């Protein structure tokens, strides 16, 4: 299926188009090492710092009219905590809360049947955490139902 998200999984080594707010110094896209702590490619977003944090990941999709569904993949820290949020597409902002259980445990956060009417959505990721906490966020999806 048409992947609605650009650079969806940062495999341009970039953020671009994506936008980073709040704690930007904690979150860089890094070329995995191991590998492993991508999900697809050879990318991925990693957070970290030593003293507590927080960061909004978003991207602003212009859209076909339609029904839509998001997600992405995430591992990291035991306790992290992460919200997805879709938002502006015509209806109520929606959200998914997960929690990170350790490395390489992923999460596949997802929110479906998100009926498109204003002709755009904005995909927010927010993450909260604690003092030397840590993640990988990957492999962004949006897709035409
Ligand atoms: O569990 C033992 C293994 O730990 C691996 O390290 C994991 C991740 O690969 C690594 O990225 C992460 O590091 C955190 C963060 O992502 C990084 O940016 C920052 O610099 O350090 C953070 C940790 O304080 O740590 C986890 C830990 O499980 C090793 O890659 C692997 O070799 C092995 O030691
Ligand atoms: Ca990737």
């Amino acid at each position: 299926s048409r992947n609605y998200l650009k650079n969806p999984g940062f495999e341009t080594g970039e953020f671009s188009p994506w936008r980073v707010s709040g704690d930007k110094k904690a979150v860089k896209v890094v070329k995995a090492n191991p590998s492993s702590n991508a999900h697809q490619g050879e990318y991925a977003v990693n957070f970290w710092l030593d003293e507590s944090f927080s960061f909004e990941l978003s991207q602003e999709v212009e859209l076909p009219a339609g029904v839509y569904r998001v997600g992405f993949w995430t591992h990291g820290e035991k306790g992290v905590k992460i919200a997805l949020k879709v938002s502006d597409y015509g209806g109520n902002e929606r959200s998914v809360e997960v929690e990170t259980t350790g490395w390489l445990e992923w999460k596949n956060p997802e929110i479906r049947n998100i009926k498109v009417e204003t002709g755009r959505i904005k995909i927010t990721v927010s993450v909260e955490g604690r003092a030397g906490d840590w993640g990988f966020i990957d492999d962004f999806y949006l897709f035409r139902e």
